[PDB]
């Protein structure tokens, strides 16, 4: 039995993903800036193309005002050098006028032939501070506008931030059908839980002991159930996988060995969940750490709870992609959630940018 | 002597450009929808790669809420299939949060190694209406913020729409140096002239008889001079160029031959729509595309018109035609090889010879 009812209860595969490190995220030693691991297009596109070759099924492309690649530019450029991997594009509600966001989503979705998933985030614009309550109300409007673009002939939306009447959706029709691209996002505040329950397809959870993950799932499922919906569930977590547990635990100590700063005595909050990486304030505060078979057993345990998406990362990002991609990924049943959900048409759809008749 | 002082007075070349038709602009017959000419990524990227091979030096990528390609998405994708053509990206002030616009510009500029020019536009967002005065005030703020990103360590901007204090420019440092990417834009209203005089590098003019173009140049130069600046000048115009004038004039009639409009009905069963100058045809204005006239003539007549515009002070030409690929081949094979061409970013010294010491380039990464 899963902790809560999930959208994909008979799916026995998982969408196993990497992380494109677009925001100065890549390191050989945590806290040590390395020019050769900067978030240049050359480096970040290499993470994507390598992840694709290794058989990762999606890749989280973060968005923040840090040295690196604008997320939607990066996704557009990657469309021309990828063929199979999904991309999970962080989009911050309100940062782009939402009708033009819908047109950008339709443009990228046709460039990718439906290999697009969206990570809806609700944080502040760079150099601006807006109250949380307002940011979440604005996120509801932006997502409602996107979902109208994907499903209706016109956008008709009367809200606090935006007001549109009779705006044609023709320039914003995505490649994906049966509802459009999937939304993967998380958050823990009451306002985030309400936005996730009302609008997310995949609820992304940051790493916590399993007892606490179970409560996270019940908390968001109570909001989904109030909207007559179920969710699927994702885990965001760093990765250190090696032939032996000792090699993996030694690598974790190696990663924090230069942090020059002030859990059990070893930084573990659970048998294979290492929070030592939390000292780096990377944005993801824990790693799964163990042998190949231990990491496989942890993935099985998260699957039994109801997790069907894993967004992994490691240090350096290319080197841990190879470890995980060569040791663990061949042993896993993987899927593409857009495909499982029936969003990706087998043939070019009759959209304005596809095979549709021009008017 | 040029009509007005220009920024590039000794330049005897021009930046000769095509148009990527990102907004359902492409037709074989005006007013006749053709599925094969839709603004799909495959079709529009082919206009760009063909324009590059032919030797065009820049290409205008328009931005509007019409079936086609989001401009900055399109430019990012094209970065990976081009190496020498500049791209001229239409950006609408306020449509993206301006700090993230700066970061997007820095991303694209490094993907393109400095082959980016920006067409700053001040029109409404889709589904929205804001008064013209307010849209021009907002355009000043957005351009001011971009120029701070390109020239300063931090953005410090206290304005009506935007207020930023001490925001690092590190995530928004462009590839281009010595002021950053060039801005190409136009407009005729008092507020547009003031924005152009204060902030444009290239003043883009839509097609008019030469005497009126000269008045456009004087009118905007008066605002540039008030800011202690000079501009360079671009002409946006459609193109029909053939071995003989007859073939060209016959093709113009062919392009409007299926247009089921008022004038089309009268002719099938003229002051507004005809030749306003021997080689300037406004009949294409019946199609209500971006651009209401074409240069129409023989190769020799079109070369003569280009030389006449250059003598006035024009150093950029943004051409288009129908179909967009077919007229690129006509112009690109018949006229373009006979022209001295340049890249204005290069003329202006914006493009470093070597990878610059930027955070995305060869710069030292800091924590």
């Amino acid at each position: 039995m899963t902790v809560v009812p999930i959208t994909s209860p008979d799916l026995d595969a998982a969408e196993v993903s990497w992380f494109a490190a677009l925001c100065s995220d890549d390191y050989a030693y945590l806290g040590v800036p390395d020019d050769a691991l900067k978030s240049s297009f050359e480096h970040c596109s290499e993470i994507v193309t390598r992840a694709e070759t290794l058989g990762f099924r999606n890749i989280l492309c973060p968005s923040s005002y840090q040295v690196g690649q604008d997320t939607l530019s990066f996704v557009a450029a990657c469309s021309q050098i990828t063929e199979r991997i999904n991309l999970l594009a962080a989009i911050r509600c309100g940062e782009m006028q939402p009708i033009m966001l819908a047109r950008t989503v339709a443009t990228l979705d046709h460039m990718l032939k439906g290999r697009l998933t969206l990570n809806v985030i609700s944080s502040d614009f760079p150099g601006e501070v807006a109250d949380s309550a307002f940011r979440y109300r604005r996120s509801h409007e932006v997502v409602q506008i996107l979902r109208q673009a994907w499903t209706r002939d016109t956008i008709d939306h009367e809200g606090e931030v935006y007001n549109f009447k009779g705006v044609t959706t023709e320039p914003a029709r995505p490649y994906q059908q049966n509802g459009g691209p999937l939304l993967y996002f998380g958050g823990y505040s009451p306002d985030a839980l309400e936005l996730c329950g009302a609008q997310c397809d995949v609820y992304l959870m940051w790493p916590e002991p399993k007892e606490q993950i179970a409560e996270r799932m019940k908390a968001v499922h109570a909001r989904a159930e109030a909207h007559g919906r179920t969710l699927d569930y994702g885990l965001r977590v760093h990765m250190i996988v090696r032939d032996t547990e000792k090699e993996a635990r030694d690598y974790a100590e190696h990663l924090v060995s230069k942090l020059d700063d002030e859990a059990d005595k070893f930084g573990y909050v659970e048998r294979h969940l290492w929070t030592g990486i939390g000292r780096a304030r990377s944005g993801c505060g824990a790693a799964l750490v163990g042998s190949t078979d231990q990491v496989l057993s942890e993935i099985e345990a998260y699957k039994k709870m109801g997790v069907r998406a894993f967004i992994f990362s490691g240090y350096p990002h290319l080197d841990e992609a190879e470890h995980f991609g060569k040791k663990v990924l061949p042993q896993l049943k993987t899927c593409s959630l857009p495909h499982i959900y029936g969003r990706v048409p087998a043939d070019t759809p009759a959209t304005p940018l596809g095979a549709g008749r021009r008017h």
